[PDB]
């Protein structure tokens, strides 16, 4: 975990979303603020927790793809209030291969965003 691989998970994360949002709703995506969406992810985190499981890097495959069906993109600056598709909508059309990299940028993600969600409780 790190702000710079944070930056590149989340850049990730926008290109699949964005380029699969695009073709299956024929909506354009709005401008990132990366910021703002890494908000959305930290007050997210807890919810996850609490609906599905602690995130570690051992959390399995199937945990991760539950918590995607609480994500909602409408909630982010380039999907932002455009339609009501959740994370796992995106997952669901990916083939096998383009489907674990997705699983694994997701919890990447989530356990960078928890790494500091972290370090902002600490005195
Ligand atoms: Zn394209
Ligand atoms: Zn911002």
């Amino acid at each position: 975990a790190s702000m710079d691989k944070l930056r590149v998970l989340y850049d990730e994360f926008v290109t699949i979303s964005k380029d699969n949002l695009e073709r299956e709703t024929g909506l354009s995506a709005s401008d990132v603020d990366m910021d703002f969406d890494l908000n959305i992810f930290m007050t997210l985190v807890p919810v996850l927790e609490k609906k599905v499981c602690v995130i570690t890097p051992t959390i399995e495959d199937d945990k991760i793809v539950t918590m995607m069906k609480y994500c909602s993109y409408q909630s982010f600056s380039f999907w932002f209030l455009k339609s009501g598709a959740v994370v796992k909508s995106v997952y669901n059309k990916l083939d096998d291969v383009e489907k674990e990299k997705f699983v694994a940028t997701f919890r990447d993600m989530l356990l960078n965003v928890q790494t500091l969600i972290s370090l902002n409780s600490m005195y």
